[PDB]
């Protein structure tokens, strides 16, 4: 019932000079032209979708080429449509989530295998990988977080969890989620409540409220939609430096106006250049792209 | 069970210098600035949102800006909510959907209310106003339509439709669902076949496929997508003229780069201005702003 | 003493799969790939220098790659160095001055022998081309213009004059300068009073002042910064739609935020889709995009 | 004649949150916010101009405005106009070049003397300050950087060189030009040989060439755009990382492509973090950014 199996999961490579939406397995991987190198020069990063959805969304496309239009990024968008159930909502979503999620930790030990032929045979290190979830997806990236530890290959750079899933992971241990042990630098992205948690998971943990989104509807009507703005968000920080500017988690937080580069950080890719660390609250606009703040810090 | 009542209804009016999202009712409308003239100037545009929705989403919203932006548009956004069973998803959709359809008429008498009373004591010309409508809004603006005619107004300029609802409409009467004949030209926006339909409806069908929006994941699982993407479509055409061209439905459509405005029409507030009726291709793009084409025409 | 003479002038032709930066001549034309086919589909835009430059400088160079990024544009740049005495700058400016200026209409014809060529040859419709030219090259372009009348091949579709040479020229009459009725649509942008001139030449006229550009410096040590800054100008506005809005030219010109397409007109290459006519106002930034507007109309 | 004196020269100081384009003197500058303050916890950077210009230029501005919108940067950009004969620009450019080439010296101990300040009662140290000149505000530059030594404060962490003036320097003894000796760390940036000079004056030598910059025109027609090339792609630096990488200097010069931080070096704030020393060659492109690789190392 929506199973698993490396056979099953694929990805799509796109680099600046690559957007050929083919799809590839373990196998036909070295058929890419970036992969015909003996070295891969480029920043990597690893894209995987959570629960019922899939590599080719809008969404998770749109993200892929806010990174390979930057220059040096080879995108590995990681589907598992089949293991994520996406192939057959059926009836009884709370036993498929569960299937899904049980399966996290398997994609993930795919993106470690994934890695260690990155590493190894490309010889990409690790200083250079990145790795982007949603949902359950982020779980699946922290599982691979761990994997490679385990692997002997040291952690990856950063672990970005969009929207952590929050039923079957909020009060799991750190060894069954995403956890700020399982990079160097894992990043958070909370936005929905039910579908995600508030529960701090990382480095640093974005409060872009962080429950019902502006512009996306009633409190849990639009639940669906507040869960989706974390992938949303995301790409806008990746396009634009510093489009949301968080400030130290507080009652009464600061503006953003009163920022500075010592106690707010510039929610995406370069979050971690920022010393500030913990939970921050970050205020949103109602429609794209919801930027917080003109200036940068 | 998800009512319908005059008093219930609400409308949020915008105009370039009047973003007050708040709410008004055919009591506190003329409480509005712009409508504490003796003569309205601008163009006027309903936006109507279909079935388990509501006005002020970010679509909508963003529908709204588009057209107010450009000057001398004054926006009224239809809310009916309550009569579209937003606020009760409590189980069995197919009863709802019922209601909400069956309620579609009187939201239309409705608009029609507020358009005698545009015309008569605003004097705002027919020929000024247009009307949009999603799913069963789209059936909701045809009964307008068909209201003022009967009022003795005789016909608004346009209607759009976007993606209306097909399930209870696609095989009515004219008289029963939006039709053709509704207005002195009727723009339809085909871009799912299960929720919307692909019957021929208007004046003008652009099919932009229509159905399985790209972008939206799988076939079926990606149907509310492809469903709200007639939403997003038009607002891009709003903002940046021949987004989209379309080209005579063809068993081999010809590519858009060989449009001239003789057998093509850009989709928009400006396609009856191309002469070119009937039903139309469309290929679109996997993520905003979609656009199929550089070129104007 | 700084010669004018056909062979000395070249060309570069840039399209988006082929930016060689290879010049050619009316000889080494044909030998170009984009004119090995027996048609050329492409929107045509000459670009033209003016007094001592060159057709490989950065700025127009940069307005060459806005056109050709735009997907259907074949651009020429007309490189007229020696007639427009680049190749000699040994003192007495205002003698050169007055040399590079009599070899305008020659330059002129050159350009209209290779619009002939177009035509005739590729089945080039005059509706698809357009001619840029700066200082010297605006006056120049003119010349193209007329030369084309003359040659029975109609109009071309618009002639963009960024600032116009004034002296020797903003008193001769319609036939000895670029003139409102050079082409269908004709474009000025005014942004130099010394090196340019205020007087009236198009069938539209933006003054972006226009004089002492934002940022150039002392009003007469900057001159010659102001006088290029309509090349800059141009190029943003073909980056970017809007970039630069014209209001009706005022003692007190209203504001852009308050403007409409039917009284202001977007600066660019769809300008003359905006139906006021005659001179028009435009404020500026003192920085790249100088953009005044993030609306468009 | 073309006279120096400190009341003359002025400072324009620049804070994310000040962009006041006001002017201050070694007297009203405590009436700046910024310096109302016990300590200054900025990294603070001086932009000196050269022969004929001015600390509002263009291109100066612009800087200023990458550096500051970095976060933690006071931007004091020096303006001695007066002294480096811009008010007067009448005729003989060799003497007055002669004059503005003495005051050199006049207008380094000036920003020595404005540094003594904020290192003995703003607290600022040495490590954290930056000199940045263009021309001959390269050499005021390294002039300061000798007083503060002999004001015994220690040296300045970095002095930045762009395009140093050649003429009355090219040969001069290391006390009477800017030097390798004068910070911690000394980048040249070399793009003019006419204007600038060829010979080796840092820490590090970048040779964009280093003369005729690509897309400024013909070889001593575009010397002066060449000669100002250095302002804007150091300026580009600051902006994007690695947008310029430099290196070895040979008679066959490796690509950028094969670069790593181990013999290349991305020319910037950032360079003296690069290993390698000594002369680099830099490939450039034509066109704003000018960027020679997409990578970072
Ligand atoms: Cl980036
Ligand atoms: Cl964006
Ligand atoms: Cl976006
Ligand atoms: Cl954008
Ligand atoms: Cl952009
Ligand atoms: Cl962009
Ligand atoms: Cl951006
Ligand atoms: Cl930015
Ligand atoms: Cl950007
Ligand atoms: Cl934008
Ligand atoms: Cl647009
Ligand atoms: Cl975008
Ligand atoms: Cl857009
Ligand atoms: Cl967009
Ligand atoms: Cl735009
Ligand atoms: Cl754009
Ligand atoms: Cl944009
Ligand atoms: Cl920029
Ligand atoms: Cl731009
Ligand atoms: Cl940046
Ligand atoms: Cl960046
Ligand atoms: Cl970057
Ligand atoms: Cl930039
Ligand atoms: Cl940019
Ligand atoms: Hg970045
Ligand atoms: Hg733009
Ligand atoms: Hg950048």
């Amino acid at each position: 019932p929506c199973p698993y199996s490396d056979d099953t999961v694929k990805m799509i490579i796109l680099t600046r000079e690559n957007k050929k939406h083919d799809f590839y397995t373990l196998d036909t991987i070295k058929k890419h032209n970036e992969f015909k190198k003996s070295t891969i020069k480029h920043q990597v990063v690893f894209i995987t979708h959570g629960f019922t959805s899939s590599a080719d969304t809008e969404n998770f496309l749109a993200m892929a080429k806010a990174l390979s239009d930057k220059g040096n990024y080879l995108v590995i968008l990681i589907d598992w449509r089949v293991a994520a159930c996406t192939e057959e909502m059926s009836g009884i979503q709370l036993a498929y989530y569960s299937y899904a999620a049980s399966n996290t930790r398997l994609v993930g030990n795919y993106i470690a295998t994934v890695t260690k032929m990155l590493v190894q045979k490309y010889n990409v290190p690790m200083a250079n990988i990145r790795l982007i979830g949603h949902s359950l997806g982020a779980h699946t990236s922290g599982f691979a977080g761990k994997k490679v530890q385990e692997l002997g290959l040291g952690k990856y750079s950063e672990i970005i969890g969009l929207d952590p899933a929050g039923p079957s992971f909020k009060s799991n241990d750190c060894s069954e989620r995403i956890c700020k042990t399982d990079a160097h630098y894992v990043q958070i992205i909370h936005t929905s409540n039910h579908l995600g948690t508030l529960v701090t998971l990382g480095t640093v943990d974005f409060m872009n409220n962080g429950y019902n989104q502006p512009g996306c509807g009633l409190p849990l009507i639009g639940e669906t939609c507040s869960h989706t703005r974390a992938v949303k968000y995301f790409t806008e920080c990746i396009k634009h430096e510093c489009c949301l500017i968080g400030v130290p988690q507080s009652k009464k937080p600061q503006p953003v106006s009163k920022c500075t580069r010592n106690e707010c950080v510039c929610v995406g890719l370069n979050a971690k250049t920022y010393p500030k660390t913990g939970s921050f609250y970050v205020p949103v606009e109602s429609k794209a792209p919801y930027c917080n703040n003109k200036g940068k810090i």
